[PDB]
Formats: structure tokens, C-alpha cells, sequence
DNA sequence: CAACTAGGTCACTAGGTCAG
DNA sequence: CTGACCTAGTGACCTAGTG
């Protein structure tokens, strides 16, 4: 089925771009509105976002988020075409 | 090709006398046959409407749609 | 009769909620 | 402070009717 971009998860729609679980569609909004920085990255700018471990790093999530093309800018509403 | 007067989205056809997007057809329509009451414009009043941000601002959008000359008695069939 | 569109449908999503 | 779950809307598609 589908796929959340971010971390693997099932993803529950197409969201600001990109199938998405519900989990990172939250979050991204959450993050990108209200918007305030996340603590500093425990380790290298890289941390493996997966279904598991996706709340464990902040930083490195929205950056995920953003990294793979979520924005408010890449909506799309309705059915689904071609 | 065409495109919307509303948003310069890829137009479907000429809808409430006005060539426009199957999104601004159906908001439009949803409009004026409905108890027209948006929520005054957050901005300003003066927001852009365009393919990425036709969602942003209802009252705008829809302020957008009476602006470009749409309107249930400019309706057309055939052309 | 063909060309073309107003509505009506309903597949889908952004945001709001609120119990973990 | 995360994410399953609802709802208010959005717009792709279809078709009843309309020189
Ligand atoms: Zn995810
Ligand atoms: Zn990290
Ligand atoms: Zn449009
Ligand atoms: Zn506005």
C-alpha cells in the first residue's frame, strides 16, 4: 500500500506533497506553524527516521520532513487522477 | 492552453460565464449557493490567488471570483 | 444531432481534538 | 507533543440538459 516518505511507516494519505503517515503529517505541520527551532542534533546531522524511532530526534525528523518535499505549497485536494 | 481567470490553473471550460479551474468552478458554486458568510481575510484583504495558495483565503478567493465577472446569470451553454 | 456546461457525486486532505 | 480519528471542504469526473 502506501508508504510514509519519512519514516516508512503506513502512509494514511498524500500530504503537503507526499504520502505520509498520520504520525509526520502531524508533526510537519506542528512544526512549520507555531514555529519555534528544535534542540540541536544529538550525534551527525543524520539520524535513520524509522517507524520506531521517528519521535527519538526532532531536528533530524522536520529536516527529513522538509528533505523529502513536504510544504504547504505542494498540496493537493480531491481524488486522485492518472 | 486556457487557463483560469481565477488562479491561472488549467482551464476546463467556461463556468458562471468566466473560463475557469474544475476548483474554482465547484467553490464558486459552492459560494453563492450556500450561506455565503466568510470569515473575514485574515491579511489584509488584498491576497493573491493563484494555483498555490487558492485555499489560503476564502474570503479572497471567492472575492476573486465576483471580481473576474462570475456570477449564476452570466451562465452560458454552448460555444 | 453535436458541443458544452451546471450540478451532483464522492474520493481525498488540512486541521482540530484529545486521550495516551 | 505524539498520532488515531472526525469533519469541513476541495476538486476530479460524470452526465442530465441546454446553436
Ligand atoms: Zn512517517
Ligand atoms: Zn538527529
Ligand atoms: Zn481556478
Ligand atoms: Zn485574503
Amino acid at each position: 500500500v502506501l508508504l510514509c516518505k519519512v519514516c516508512g511507516d503506513v502512509a494514511s494519505g498524500f500530504h503537503y506533497g507526499v504520502l505520509a503517515c498520520e504520525g509526520c503529517k502531524g508533526f510537519f505541520r506542528r512544526s512549520i506553524q507555531q514555529n519555534i527551532q528544535y534542540k540541536r542534533c544529538l550525534k551527525n546531522e543524520n539520524c535513520s527516521i524509522v517507524r520506531i524511532n521517528r519521535n527519538r530526534c526532532q531536528q533530524c525528523r522536520f529536516k527529513k520532513c522538509l528533505s523529502v518535499g513536504m510544504s504547504r505549497d505542494a498540496v493537493r485536494f480531491g481524488r486522485i487522477p492518472k
